[PDB]
DNA sequence: ATACTCGAGTAT
DNA sequence: TATACTCGAGTA
């Protein structure tokens, strides 16, 4: 009857199974190898120029490796943006003085392998966004083929177009296109409905995940969704981006309800964890939340979907 | 309101721009010491590997197999989930997919991504020494609260797990902080035990800092609970307490169902102007009871001694 | 800006 | 030991 019953029929019908987990990390492990390779030729490339440096104070002098230095010295990019130009020379100079110059004839590699190591931080920083959109282009690929399924044209947003308002016609194959779309818009029994993702929502002056607004491709009332996506696979990270979502639910229902205006909430996660699947079945009892579906579980996605865009 | 001693406006309790830069230099300064066994297990690994004369041959020296799996892009908390199968075939992967290409230069290749995939370990070390940090300083504050008071404790060693062992404070209690699990105390007669990390029963939780109404279950014996943020990246700080809200909301709701009000506090050393304003709206409504930001002395003190003084 | 992405470790 | 803690590497 709910939206959620569904396809939920109990709390644990929310919970990832070990096989989804094992699956999700071995699919992390193979995207983290295809992107790795940049990190190891930048290495490569970095060791040949540094190279023309006969001592570690002469690397000084070779302007095209100062930043590869400067992260080689123990400074990410985030860090990097509070340091002054004096700061950033001393790191440096740290580096040279006491690892380089200990590494003796060794320093050349010594350099690359503190480059490498920091670097793959970064990496590690950079897997964690990529995760992120695979499953934003995950329920996208979701909601179109349920259009497509149900015979419903739409229309789509490219993520690529930042003035982000060209309003494109889905292609004849759309094959692939939730790659990059920031947006999707669509008719059902007159109604237009638009889609769109990672959106700053003025009541509550944060960023949502997912928004559904009520109007054709700001105004509270317009708002007729707003949802939390976490595609994180880590079980270990479940309840920890849980608590967190909830907050940023709770703050919406909170600013909107101050309004007057009770837009739908759903959570949407690939890794769900007992003590949390608990809490939001709960929530879906209670009427706080509106619907969930576990990420890794194809007939919830499919049910929430198809429920999304008959809403 | 006890919080209104060291806080006069909502923007008290912001980080500086001063604060940060010295926490992203001191977390910097950290991370280099902490590097040289990551950049020395690679030499050794260097060492041992260089005996193949083939990537294929990397197959026959067991003492490397850990490393040869890390460095074909299995993290340790990924390796977990994985079969012995799955994790040969992770280390055939590497073998085929980069060494044999590396061609001459494969040994290189293998030290090159062991490293690479090693510093997400390191990034996740050090992730937990700010953490320790961070309660360190807290601890230190509350001792020297203690002594500035004249007020004897006993102590808990963090380094054997029994955690039994309650120790009367040395004669100068230096760096006792770096091995506290808890601080015990007795000030006008009654007895206050402070405990960190802490499973709490009745929302089956861990939770940052409880003070006891026990001398070293039973909810009712429970003060205060508390969320400690020892973070200094700006960019966490508003993340990390949409997490601590949900933490300190679980704590509020289970508490209250059984007809129990503990306070409540959140100390946190990256704040921004957002979640300052939620935190100086539930000090005011009286659901969080005090609050203060790690980086400024004078609120860590004043929210001390009142923590003694509970 | 401002606050989002999520898992690298860790502990009880 | 099942469970959930630590926090910043990126990103927009």
């Amino acid at each position: 009857q709910k939206p959620f019953e569904n396809h939920l029929k109990s709390v644990d019908d929310l919970k990832t199974t070990y096989e989804e987990y094992r699956a999700g990390f071995i699919a992390f492990a193979l995207e983290k190898n295809k992107r790795s390779t940049p990190y190891i030729e930048r290495a490569r490339a970095l060791k040949v120029a540094a190279s023309v440096a006969k001592t570690p104070k002469d690397l000084l002098y070779l302007e095209d490796i100062q930043d590869a230095l400067l992260y080689a010295s123990g400074i990410s990019d985030k860090a990097k943006k509070f340091l002054t130009e004096d700061d950033k020379k001393e790191s440096i100079n740290n580096l040279i003085e006491n690892f380089l110059e200990p590494a003796g004839e060794e320093f050349i590699d010594e350099l690359i392998f503190r480059y490498l190591l920091f670097q793959g931080d970064s990496l590690g920083g950079t897997m964690r966004n990529i995760a992120g959109a695979l499953a934003q282009q995950k329920l996208t690929r979701a909601i179109i083929s349920a259009l497509d399924i149900a015979n419903i044209p739409y229309k789509w947003l490219d993520s690529r177009d930042k003035k982000y308002t060209n309003w494109m016609d889905k292609p004849e194959d759309d094959y692939e296109l939730e790659t990059f779309a920031k947006g999707i818009s669509w008719t059902i029994n007159g109604k237009h409905r638009t889609l769109m993702y990672n959106i700053t929502v003025s009541l509550v002056k944060k960023n949502v995940d997912i928004c559904l607004f009520n109007c054709e491709p700001q105004q509270p009332e317009k708002y007729l969704l707003l949802g939390e996506l976490k595609g994180g696979i880590d079980p270990a990270g479940a309840d920890e981006h849980w608590k967190t979502a909830n907050t940023a639910l709770t703050r919406i229902r909170n600013k909107f309800s101050e309004k007057g205006l009770s837009p739908k909430t759903i959570f949407i996660g690939a890794a769900i964890e007992h003590s949390m699947a608990e809490e939001i079945w709960d929530q879906l009892q209670s009427g706080s939340l509106t619907n969930s579906a576990n990420l890794t579980k194809t007939e919830q996605v499919g049910s929430l979907c198809r429920w999304i865009i008959n809403i």
